[PDB]
Order: C-alpha cells, then sequence, then structure tokens
C-alpha cells in the first residue's frame, strides 16, 4: 500500500523503488525523465500507485518520484517544491514529462497504466 511507502525522493524502476538524494533528483531531471508528484496522504495516488508501479515494468525513460508524507526532509521538499512550481502543478497524482531537461507535457489524475504508457511514447 502505498501508505506503508517511505516518504521522500526516490526513482521507481522495474516496478521498485530506489532512493536518491536532491542532487540525482536535479542531474535526473536535467534529462529525458517522468517526475511523479505523489503524496501517501492521497485517496488518488493511493488508487493510481498500482498502475504507475506497473507503467515502470513498460518504459525505458526514468520515472523519478516526489512522494510526499510528514517525515519527508527540508531539501527534499524544497527541490519538489521548486519543479511543481515550474511545472505549474495544481494537484495529485501528477506525472511532469521532462525532455532533454525541458518541461513538454503533463498527465493529471489516476489512469490506468495504459495511457501512462501512450504518453512516454508520444514524447520519448
Amino acid at each position: 500500500s502505498l501508505s506503508y511507502v517511505k516518504e521522500g525522493l526516490a526513482v521507481l524502476e522495474d516496478g521498485r523503488l530506489i532512493y536518491i538524494t536532491p542532487e540525482e533528483f536535479r542531474q535526473l531531471l536535467q534529462g529525458d525523465a517522468i517526475l511523479a508528484v505523489y503524496s501517501k496522504t492521497c485517496p488518488h495516488c493511493h488508487r493510481d500507485w498500482p498502475q504507475l508501479i506497473q507503467a515502470s515494468k513498460e518504459v525505458d525513460v526514468p520515472i523519478v518520484m516526489f512522494i510526499w508524507g510528514s517525515l519527508i526532509g527540508e531539501r527534499e521538499l524544497s527541490a519538489a517544491r521548486l519543479e511543481m512550481n515550474k511545472a505549474g502543478v495544481e494537484g495529485t497524482p501528477t506525472l511532469v514529462f521532462y525532455k532533454e531537461g525541458r518541461i513538454v507535457d503533463k498527465l493529471v489524475g489516476a489512469t490506468p497504466w495504459s495511457l501512462k504508457v501512450e504518453k512516454a511514447r508520444e514524447i520519448y
């Protein structure tokens, strides 16, 4: 359950979380990557979670995660907060698409993983 996921910054790789630093988070966002803006207290993120996990097993581009929860670190938070601003994020979940480090699309709300995979193919 998303409720038992440790909050922080991570990369979701073939369905597995690898926790990262704010530095690596920023680094990954200069290239091709999908940023997932998530929250553990969000019922929509709970619905979407299984779908997002599956998507990570169908695409090659890194899915970078921000997962909000109470014990998130100050710097982890600011790093994510910056990108959430620049992308114009207004709720969760939201996927933000980075190409060569530029924000070029968003997918808002819970969706089946098929729809996430289509958007990735369209863009990468």
